[PDB]
């Protein structure tokens, strides 16, 4: 029944909520925070449209359940290592999540802006999908990147230089990421 505006916003106050009152928790136990973060964003992303999307449907269709699973779980919790910190180290204000506009009930567009300490705005465009009656995140924009396009691109880099094997793709992915993030970083 959420409409995408709705969806980034509740899950917004509800992470933040939860990551401002349990930081020392998770800064100690990576685990723990981990549990949080699949508990909060996991009924509001589509992970699997994600996966396909980054290592295009030509090799997601050549993965099996399993190697579609451990790639899942090496992503997001390479990504809880790489950027989780900054997300614990939270303690600004102004978060403003921008009026959504009209959709097609398939495919629907939120924005959203954050004023860091130095004062400095970061435009957000989050790109929603409705899986089953449920709107879902299935893409997001930081500052100009495409973050699906990005890792998209470095898993095809991978694959180049893996000779197209799947499970050395997948098995070396965390790198794959630390290395998505430095590409990201300089631009």
């Amino acid at each position: 029944v959420q409409t995408p505006h709705e969806v980034v916003q509740s899950t917004t106050n509800e992470l933040l909520g939860d990551l401002k009152a349990n930081k020392e928790q998770y800064k100690s136990n990576p685990n723990a925070f981990y549990d949080s973060l699949n508990r909060i964003l996991g009924p509001v992303v589509d992970a699997d449209g994600i996966s396909r999307s980054i290592m295009t449907v030509k090799y997601s269709r050549k993965a099996t359940p399993e190697q579609m699973q451990r790639f899942q779980e090496n992503f997001k919790r390479s990504l809880m290592q790489f950027y989780g910190n900054a997300l614990l180290e939270y303690n600004n204000q102004g978060i403003t999540v921008d009026p959504a506009k009209a959709d097609d009930g398939k495919r629907a567009s939120v924005g959203m802006k954050v004023t860091g300490n130095n004062g400095a705005v970061y435009p957000v465009q989050y790109t929603l999908e409705n899986i089953g009656g449920e709107w879902k995140v299935r893409n997001v924009i930081v500052n100009g990147i495409n973050i699906g396009k990005l890792f998209r691109d470095q898993f095809a880099d991978a694959m180049q230089r893996n000779g197209n094997d799947l499970d050395k793709t997948i098995d070396g992915w965390a790198g794959e990421v630390a290395k998505a993030k430095q590409a990201a970083d300089n631009s």
